[PDB]
């Protein structure tokens, strides 16, 4: 070996670094930042001290551990490796601080170590931690350790501060205690221990098999820690009662009390991120399994994805499966982490650990507990059983850059009572136990779904009837070739609807309707109602299949239909109503009001859908749930706004219901249309001042300029919202208002709203819940999900429908009981659908739980088009990568731009690798859009086969370096880091080769500037 013998004289010994060591250093200067991984611990002390005796001590212990005497040599070998030096002198800072008063004494203390755990040390030059004394009184002084965490574990610095302080007390006749040699001691046995469990099969397959098909999981972020610094350290209070029935639980279970404590931690993920496959990373000690294996000093720790499923049961089911998955990998607990994954898809967000440890004249440490140190996990539960108490107690070490304290204060609600079931009701059923602070239960459960209000009882033509006595001669409807006017359409109504009556129709009875969009179809509506029974919507301008399955199911008592739809009708064997037929015999009858007694829980209209599968299904939808959107809508939108709504929804369409009957309710009139794309084309657009349609639809007529300039409100509701789009709309200045609005057919026609605003900024919401309707956001166990965690979107309230119809089974599976109401009929309708609740109240829809896709990193959805559309092109593979389709308007854009954008604002998991600049998205009518229609694109490389552009603006140096370490021949210089085979660990040796090159180079600027080419110009000489 000739690196054996190449070494300098100052060192002894060199051996490679660990890909945790590498690891560290990559997060300690992954920025300036430069606070992670650097450690610094004081120590307040009454004593006597001794300045000199202190050194010499240190000196003993520095000479005692090579890893104490280490250096980095990172770029300059062929692989980094640790150059152990044969001795150093290591002096000890002194600052004499008696003028100032004990508080003024802590203040130039802290401000001591904020400066000093941010100063970087400089790895080729040992040693790599600094000793620090504040003198206060000659009894009262403070002793300080500032270290870099890749040569200690927290297990090192503890026995190395014993040694320590037997080696000084020695030094001082207060008691002789000598200090026994090292053992059969290497920090190498363990790096050599650890190469050779690299490349073992059985350790590679196992974890291989662990994780196949895992459900990575990041936390959710509504917050940051802009407040404080670096107490990013919560304090869980833990009672003297409860560490002990903690202790309790784990005898009774069996299991050692790291199981019990290890088990809260996944609760409380489970709970975080309403996912029951869960990984969090174990902290694991690695000592070497020999007796004095455990005193040598280094850093010996991996952290292990545990991977486990929380099916439910008692709490002790949960410790025991916590014990199941710890042994089950214990033997293979060696293969490092960086082998397992790879740099950006890391297998976990949190992590947890557990702390196990244990006169007059010194000795005790007074003030001595203040440990500074930051991992780079966004939440470490840091578990300990105090040396002195021997009570359990957690510190929650959190990211700030992730999570903040508006956030830390709940999830160490959800520690603390995780913690008080176990210890106390520790034989429940976890998966219902409440964890959540009574505070969060009530703003989510009850603040937040507080809209009762009171409306007049009754029925949706009593609206109509009732506006026709305050306005007869106000016009209720302007087609193409006619208007009517209150009484007008009134009387006709009451006509039809006693012709009706006569031919046998009453409560609860069934008739559809198959009419041309004309003023005789408002008429069948209402006459429909009039009569007292409920209206089975047909469309002629659809296929005939699709009327026929719809009659099947419905099984109408009769059917009101034109001469010209009979025909496209297969026979229908029950009564028809064939309308112009028989108009004779209409106009015989009364014009008079019809005044039934209808009730409010009478059917109003069977609304047809399809599930998922494509079966019919059709919605019961009582009076009282419409006339409740109707009421609310009177109060929401003004006389003015509804003055003209245009009718251009089909009435197989629930938002039909919003379009007819609300201009009835109020005053205003029906500008009919067969759909929103021919209102450009329609006489009375200028009357429109309202529309109720689809964001595609409001996009294709803003495209032309065909909204009439006395439009003033848009009702948006159907697919994802752009607030690109309602940016558009209310540059138009008549547009006035522009609402995103939610809702099933099962819970009538809207269930959420949301003005949203102008110059709104990000997505926009489906806002919360209208009059007499509740939003839940739950889990498979119908236990709500913390404040801004994903679960299942619920609904209850006054717009809930009786039922499916002939389909009393869907109806108990989909209209569930209501966990939080004691009303007799209480029910919740499961959307299918998935939300979260933004802090303020406001609901982000997530779109149906099915199609919500996959990958590493973190499995969840899509539908992030906020930064155009988003796919999953499977390929032959069945390995697959996220596709975007993009469009612009002028000059192109640098689609890495893109990429970086969206870094700092979105994680990396979700971010695409693949782009298409585009122009035709797809779309068959103006509602149906076809996915499975978008572009495969090709992959980018080829055409261009050893595509090699030089590289002369300074990647010269860049590509040169990437070259040596990389094993590839020569770089293209628009080739991405990551692409050619960089990883995190790599981006250290590539930062530190090109930095006695003559450049600086963050690997911050290597993960956001991949490309060689954005990479170079960043880069810097600083002379
Ligand atoms: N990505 C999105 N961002 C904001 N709002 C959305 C998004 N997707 C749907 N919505 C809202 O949901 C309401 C109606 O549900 P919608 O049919 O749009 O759900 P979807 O996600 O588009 O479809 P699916 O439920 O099939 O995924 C509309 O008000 C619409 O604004
Ligand atoms: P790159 O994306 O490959 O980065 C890898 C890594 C630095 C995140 C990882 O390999 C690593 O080293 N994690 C550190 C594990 C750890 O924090 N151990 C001690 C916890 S106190």
């Amino acid at each position: 070996q000739e690196v054996r013998l190449n070494l300098p004289e100052e060192v002894e010994d060199a051996y490679p670094l660990t890909a945790l060591q590498l690891g560290m250093i990559f997060h300690s200067e992954y920025q300036g930042n430069l606070s992670v991984y650097h450690d610094v611990f004081t120590y307040h002390i009454r004593a006597d001290f001794s300045f000199p005796a202190l050194h010499s001590a240190i000196q003993e212990i520095v000479q005692r551990h090579p890893v104490l005497r280490t250096s980095f040599a990172l770029f300059e070998y062929q692989e980094p490796l640790q150059l152990v030096h044969r001795q150093i002198d290591v002096p000890l800072g002194l600052d004499d601080l008696t003028h100032l008063s004990t508080s003024e004494q802590d203040t130039a203390i802290d401000d001591w170590i904020e400066r000093e755990k941010i100063r970087t040390f400089d790895w080729n030059i040992p040693p790599l931690f600094r000793f620090h004394l504040h003198r206060r009184s000659q009894d009262n002084f403070n002793l300080t350790f500032s270290f870099h965490h890749s040569i200690l574990d927290g297990w090192s610095v503890a026995s190395l501060l014993t040694e320590l302080l037997q080696q000084y007390l020695y030094l001082l006749d207060k008691k002789v205690l000598p200090l026994s040699p090292t053992p059969a001691l290497s920090f190498r046995d363990f790096v050599a221990l650890e190469k050779k469990t690299i490349q073992s099969p059985e350790c590679q397959n196992y974890w291989q098999e662990k994780l196949r098909d895992v459900t990575l999981t990041k936390l959710p972020q509504w917050s940051k820690s802009n407040q404080v610094n670096q107490d990013w350290d919560w304090l869980v209070p833990i009672s003297s009662q409860v560490s002990q029935g903690l202790k309790q639980l784990g005898k009774q279970v069996g299991v050692p009390l790291k199981s019990v404590l290890l088990a809260a931690h996944f609760r409380v993920l489970s709970l975080l991120n309403n996912q029951r496959d869960i990984v969090t990373g174990l902290v694991s000690n690695g000592r070497l399994e020999a007796a004095d294996g455990e005193k040598i000093l280094g850093l010996f720790l991996n952290t292990l994805p545990l991977r486990l499923e929380l099916s439910g049961g008692p709490w002790s089911d949960l410790v025991k499966q916590a014990f199941d998955v710890e042994r089950e990998c214990l033997s293979w607990r060696r293969y490092p982490l960086a082998e397992l994954q790879k740099s950006g898809q890391p297998l976990f967000d949190t992590a947890f650990n557990f702390i196990h440890f244990h006169i007059g004249v010194k000795d005790l440490e007074v003030l001595g507990g203040k440990f500074f140190n930051q991992t780079n996990f966004t939440l470490l539960a840091n578990f300990s059983l105090h040396p002195l108490s021997s009570q359990i107690e957690l510190t929650l070490k959190y990211d700030g850059n992730y999570l903040g304290e508006k956030q830390m204060e709940l999830i160490g609600g959800y520690y603390e009572k995780t913690l008080i079931a176990m210890a106390t009701e520790g034989l429940e059923r976890y998966e219902t136990c409440c964890l959540l602070s009574e505070q969060e239960q009530h703003q989510l459960l009850k603040e937040w779904n507080d809209t009762e209000v009171h409306y007049p009882d009754g029925c949706i033509h009593q609206l109509f009837e009732e506006q026709v006595k305050r306005s007869p001669d106000a016009i209720a409807i302007i087609t193409e070739n006619e208007q009517l006017t209150y009484r007008q359409l009134n009387e006709k109504a009451n006509q039809l609807g006693r012709y009706l009556a006569r031919k046998g129709v009453k409560s609860e009875s069934l008739v559809g309707i198959c009419l041309e969009r004309t003023p005789e179809m408002v008429i069948g509506l209402l006459a429909i109602l009039k009569a007292g029974g409920a209206y089975v919507p047909l469309d002629p301008a659809y296929p005939t299949e699709r009327l026929n399955v719809i009659l099947e199911d419905a099984q109408v008592s009769l059917l009101l239909t034109q001469a010209k739809l009979v025909e496209k009708l297969g026979n229908y064997p029950g009564n028809l109503v064939i309308l112009e037929a028989e108009q004779k015999n209409i106009a015989l009858e009364s014009p008079e009001n019809l005044s039934l007694p209808v009730s409010s829980s009478n059917t109003a209209y069977v609304i047809y859908t399809s599930g998922s599968t494509g079966k019919p299904k059709g919605v019961v939808i009582e009076h009282h749930s419409t006339t409740t959107l109707l009421n609310w809508s009177k109060e929401v939108f003004s006389s003015e706004e509804l003055a003209g709504v245009l009718g251009s929804t089909s009435i197989c369409f629930d938002l039909s219901v919003f379009e007819l009957f609300l201009p009835l309710a109020v005053g205003g009139k029906i500008i009919l249309a067969q759909n929103v794309l021919d209102l450009p084309s329609l006489s009375a657009a200028k009357e429109v001042t309202l529309i109720n349609t689809v964001p595609t639809a409001i996009a294709q007529l803003l495209e032309i300029e065909a909204i009439p300039e006395t439009v003033r409100t848009v009702n948006l509701a159907g697919e994802a919202l752009s607030n690109q789009l309602v940016q558009k709309l209310y540059q138009q200045e008549n547009i006035k208002n522009v609402y995103n609005l939610y809702g099933p057919s099962e819970d009538t026609t809207y269930s959420t709203f949301s003005l949203v605003p102008k110059g709104h900024h990000g997505q926009p919401s489906i806002g919360r819940p209208i009059a007499n309707t509740q939003v839940y956001i739950l889990d498979s166990f119908k236990q709500p999900v913390p404040l801004g965690t994903i679960g299942d979107l619920y609904i209850g309230g006054e717009g809930l429908a009786r039922c499916y119809l002939n389909q009393p089974e869907l109806t108990a599976e989909k209209f569930i009981s209501n966990p939080f109401s004691n009303e007799p009929n209480a029910k919740l309708y499961k959307t299918g659908d998935l939300a979260r609740y933004l802090p303020d109240g406001n609901i982000d829809f997530l779109g149906r739980g099915d199609n919500q896709v996959k990958l590493r990193g973190f499995r969840i959805e899509l539908g992030e088009i906020e930064a155009a559309v988003v796919k999953v092109w499977e390929d032959s593979y069945r390995n697959k990568r996220l596709v975007a389709y993009l469009v612009a308007e002028n000059d192109p854009i640098n689609t890495e731009d893109l990429r970086r954008f969206l870094g700092q604002k979105l994680p990396e998991y979700m971010i695409p690798a693949l782009f298409v600049s585009l122009e035709a998205l797809p779309l068959t009518p103006n509602g149906k859009i076809d996915r499975s229609r978008l572009p495969i694109p090709e992959i980018p490389s080829t055409s261009e086969q050893d595509f090699v552009p030089p590289h002369t603006q300074k990647e010269k140096i860049l590509a040169s370096i990437w070259q040596d370490i990389l094993s590839i021949k020569q770089v293209s210089r628009y080739d991405r880091f990551f692409e050619v085979g960089g990883d995190s660990i790599i981006s250290i040796q590539v930062v530190a080769r090109a930095r006695q090159a003559g450049l600086k180079i963050t690997p911050k600027q290597i993960f956001e500037y991949p490309t060689l080419a954005e990479l170079a110009t960043v880069a810097d000489y600083s002379t």
